[PDB]
RNA sequence: AUUGAAGCAAGCUGUCCCUGAUGGUCGUCAUCUACCUGCCUGGAGUCAUCCGCGGCAUUUAGCCGC
């Protein structure tokens, strides 16, 4: 089975997704320290927010793939390079799928 | 202020080349709630013919439809 050729000489992929909240027709947005809620007005005049920061989504879009609990990728995942780190008593402490800078933390 | 030029400190030296961007999770809990009279008395009234004088007439030279 194969897919790469279709986008082996395209120069981007591009997705989109559109949400609706499961009940009601409201939803909390991020409450970034210096202003909470992002709000901006858009090009064509009308009011625009930023729901999250694309840090913030990377943070998420990075988790969903690590098992906490067992310290390993998910079963299909499983294998790929990781370097993690363990306290002085051996203690699973932190590994670089979670940690901020991602090979450049203290 | 003027006939015979203040209309007069007038000619006086500052140019083109440079990439400031890689990545940071602002996130969790909170009961706003209960009692109360709006209402009340007050005169708008009164008389004034839709007919058509249009059209024909530049018209008092003279009449005629719906």
């Amino acid at each position: 089975m194969k897919l790469e050729p279709l986008l082996s000489d395209v120069p981007r992929l591009l997705m989109e997704a559109d949400l609706v909240p499961v009940q009601g027709t409201r939803f909390q947005p991020t409450g970034f320290p210096d202003l909470g809620a992002a709000h901006y007005e858009g090009p064509d005049g009308r009011p625009m927010l930023l729901v999250e920061s694309a840090q913030s989504m990377a943070n998420r879009l990075e988790t969903v793939c690590w098992d906490k609990d067992a310290d390993d990728w998910v079963v299909p995942l499983r294998g790929l390079p990781v370097v993690k780190v363990l306290d002085k008593a051996g203690k699973p402490l932190t590994n670089s799928v979670l940690e901020a800078h991602r090979l450049n933390s203290p």
